[PDB]
């Protein structure tokens, strides 16, 4: 749990690290800096808004946004449902 | 179980009272009374519209109201499904 | 399991039968007939929408209707998340 | 776990296959070639704006689209958090 939540945490820093330089300057308000950034990671990996919200309005500058988004979702969501699975039988 | 659900009524109470504070005036439609902002929160705690519909438009007046909602859907959405989770057990 | 879907069953139709009374010559959309009315209950159920789409819409004619929906998103996640891991375990 | 995630990709094939002879004419946006649709049905498989967004307007052309969705629904949501809960048992 305390190495799941680790790793996670990694996992969030890195990402947003990726995104705030690939989506930064064509999408600032979602992206222009670090804590933008893991902010609507946090967002996406709640899946709230993802696609129609943000990823769909992305692949009209970047088409294959989709490699770094999905991904991102399956490990995430993934690993959420991993620690909260955990904490309780613990 | 029980003392669960009274945990999250009492974290949902206490949180809906914060909102209407901090939130009420700005954006009454959601934070308006305590009663708006008990159901804005249970909203929230489903994650329907959380941030396109609520948090961001918040946050364009308050920059820092992530630091209540974020901590808010960690805490119920982890709470919820660990009472669930129990009840479940609880009747194994 | 075939128990618990029975349950899920009934209530599904009894809260379509309710909200097509309720809601149906206000929101023909989503309740005019019984099956605009249990099309738009699973939506709600899934929490597509569920607010700002449908209850707020809705509330701006019938103050209370969160009297329903609200113990009708409980009852029904609940049931499902009882289903789905009762299916699994058995 | 293996053999879970041979069948949810298959059914994912399968039904963007469906999906795209289906809507593709009349929803090119959503399911106009096969990699729009696997995209498409996996926003719907995360529930994300699965009927104000895609199903609904598809509704408006045809009728009984929900016959399609639902189902897709019900089946791959059902499979996923088997399949989840599959892996993590898988280790303990
Ligand atoms: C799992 C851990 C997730 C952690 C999420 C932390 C997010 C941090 C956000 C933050 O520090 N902000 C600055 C607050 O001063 C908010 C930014 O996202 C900001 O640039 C804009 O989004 C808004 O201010 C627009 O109104
Ligand atoms: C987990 C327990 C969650 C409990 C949720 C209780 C919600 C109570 C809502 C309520 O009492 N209202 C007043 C009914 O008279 C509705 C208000 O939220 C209202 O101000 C508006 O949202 C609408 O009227 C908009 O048209
Ligand atoms: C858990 C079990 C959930 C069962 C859900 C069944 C839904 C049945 C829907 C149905 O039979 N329709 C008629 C198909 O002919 C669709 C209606 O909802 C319809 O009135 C409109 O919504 C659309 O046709 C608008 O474009
Ligand atoms: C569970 C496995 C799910 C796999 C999902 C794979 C999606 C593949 C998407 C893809 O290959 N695209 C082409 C990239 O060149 C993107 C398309 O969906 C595209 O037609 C549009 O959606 C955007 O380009 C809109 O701007
Ligand atoms: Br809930
Ligand atoms: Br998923």
């Amino acid at each position: 749990v305390g190495s799941v939540a680790a790793l996670l945490t990694v996992v969030f820093y890195i990402a947003a690290v990726m995104a705030t330089n690939l989506y930064g300057a064509t999408f600032p308000e979602w992206f222009g800096d670090l804590s933008k950034s893991l902010y609507t990671l946090f967002q996406v990996m709640t899946l709230e808004s993802w696609s129609m919200g943000i990823v769909r309005p992305v692949m009209n500058v970047h088409p294959n946004a989709w490699v770094f988004f999905i991904p991102f979702i399956m490990l995430t969501t993934f690993t959420v449902l991993n620690l909260f699975i955990g904490i309780i039988v613990d």
